[PDB]
């Protein structure tokens, strides 16, 4: 069981040590498309790049590049797209990816401004009557409704392909209370948010993969996917304590580098999975 594993690491304060073994053992694959000079302004951070083998391609002839990775968890029957927070010049590419991949939900785990700097472009409309048009990709985005809660906001958006005049409804799930420094003190509001995403149908296989992002698309975003997949595998398996968080995380790191950025985030992920196990074992 991992509940016991948690107490050992915490008793000996050896989280930084666990985290380093994960770093040394993580996969490394080429990211040649990301490092081409023509793509330098499509990357928010120089050291965070999608692997070539799992990167999402835009259906543009000119330049198909977006900093986004497909994470495929075969046993759990879950797929996720992890991406960076859009930049002023990639908002249109972001929504084009959502359209092309048939995603139903976008999960945002950061605020537009944190620590006094901009972490993400404001890529969705703030008022019903002021829609946004992305001229480069021929997409129109309208805010339909907005439900603000204490720890998160859910928005219904309408995405219209101006070329085909088709429209889809997209749900935007915005976790607004992640602290500027460190990790939340309790996983309760995080787990509540995760179960609301689940309940919406956005993670379900009838739809394209959910789009998940924070600023770099690896830290908070990694925590979200790791917790979801681990909890799903506990539902599925004959022996729920056969789920090894560390193994699951290394499998996900084959698809995008750097998932889980700090030892603090690793500890938090254990905590969320352990607490979430209470509700998945029928309570
Ligand atoms: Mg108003």
């Amino acid at each position: 069981e991992m509940e016991k594993e948690f107490e050992q690491i915490d008793k000996s304060g050896s989280w930084a040590a666990i985290y380093q073994d994960i770093r040394h053992e993580a996969s490394d694959f080429p990211c040649r498309v990301a490092k081409l000079p023509k793509n330098k302004n499509r990357n928010r951070y120089r050291d965070v790049s999608p692997f070539d083998h799992s990167r999402i391609k835009l259906h543009q002839e000119d330049n198909d590049y977006i900093n986004a990775s497909l994470i495929k968890m075969e046993e759990a029957q879950r797929s996720y797209i992890l991406t960076q927070g859009p930049l002023p010049n990639t908002c249109g590419h972001f929504w084009e990816m959502v359209w092309e991949q048939k995603s139903r939900g976008v999960v945002m785990l950061n605020r537009v401004m944190e620590k006094g700097s901009l972490k993400c472009a404001q890529y969705w409309p703030q008022k019903e009557e002021k829609e946004m048009i992305f001229e480069d990709t021929n997409l129109k985005l309208t805010l339909i409704s907005e439900d603000i809660k204490s720890y998160y906001t859910v928005r219904q958006l309408e995405l219209e392909n101006l070329t085909t005049q088709e429209t889809r409804e997209i749900l935007h799930f915005h976790y607004t209370t992640w602290p500027d420094f460190g990790v939340p003190e309790s996983p309760a509001s995080f787990l509540n948010f995760l179960f609301k995403v689940r309940e919406s149908g956005s993670l379900s296989p009838e739809h394209g993969p959910v789009v998940v992002h924070c600023s770099a698309g690896i830290g908070r975003s990694g925590t979200f996917c790791l917790a979801d997949t681990c909890l799903l595998l506990m539902d599925k398996r004959k022996d729920p304590s056969s789920v090894d968080i560390k193994k699951v995380l290394l499998e996900m790191r084959k698809f995008r580098m750097g998932l889980i950025q700090t030892a603090d985030q690793l500890r938090f992920s254990y905590l969320a999975v352990i607490e979430g196990a209470k509700f998945i074992m029928g309570d």
